[PDB]
């Protein structure tokens, strides 16, 4: 079972770096990695589990975080009442193509390696397509819209050793582009 202790912290030189391609099929211990991030997720959402080990609520875990370089992901993002959720494990994944117009959401982006919070707006493109592989190597293309398309950029970013605060304008880190799209926190 993953917990904190799994998830490394802001400085680790993992973060910084391209994790690696990875070849399909998967072994046998990339599967079960893939699977236990799924299942931090899973745990980190569930309030008594996470409150008996300490586990900060997550939709989103890059194999960087848990110190595996290589270019896998998993996201869990509840139903918001749309009856929209997004449940995936991803291998390879990769934007194909996306919106010029950008998205935020308007509090800012918190992350599972960064133990204090960092003001300021994150724009990302408000649309993404994205092919990628899946668990068992079958193929998988997504085409994502507002919450769900600024989780997984939040996610593929990770892979390219790239930080959300990155994003964060030095200057007016709190003013939106123009006609960058306000996404509610859902
Ligand atoms: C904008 C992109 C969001 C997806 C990624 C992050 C987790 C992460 O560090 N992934 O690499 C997340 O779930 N962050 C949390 C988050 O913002 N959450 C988790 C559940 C609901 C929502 C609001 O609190 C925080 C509090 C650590
Ligand atoms: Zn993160």
């Amino acid at each position: 079972m993953l917990t904190m202790k799994d998830i490394i912290r802001d400085g680790h030189p993992t973060l910084r770096q391209k994790a690696a391609e990875l070849e399909l099929p998967l072994t046998k211990e990339e599967k079960e990695t893939l699977i236990a991030m799924r299942e931090f997720l899973v745990n980190s959402q569930d309030e008594e589990i996470a409150k008996r080990y300490g586990l900060r609520s997550g939709v989103g875990l890059a194999a960087p975080q848990i110190n595996i370089s290589k270019r896998m992901i998993a996201v869990l993002i509840p139903d918001d009442g749309s009856g929209k959720s997004y449940d995936y494990m991803l291998v390879n994944p990769k934007i194909v193509s996306h919106s010029v117009q950008e998205a935020y959401l308007p509090t800012g982006e918190g992350c599972l390696s960064v133990d204090d919070n960092v003001a300021g707006l994150v724009h990302r493109h408000n649309r993404i397509t994205i092919k990628a592989k899946d668990i068992e190597g079958n193929d998988i293309q997504l085409r994502l819209k507002g919450y769900p398309a600024i989780v997984f950029q939040h996610e593929i970013d990770h892979l390219n050793g790239v930080m959300f605060y990155d994003h964060i304008d030095k200057d007016h880190p709190l003013q939106p582009h123009t006609d960058a799209v306000e996404v509610l926190e859902h």
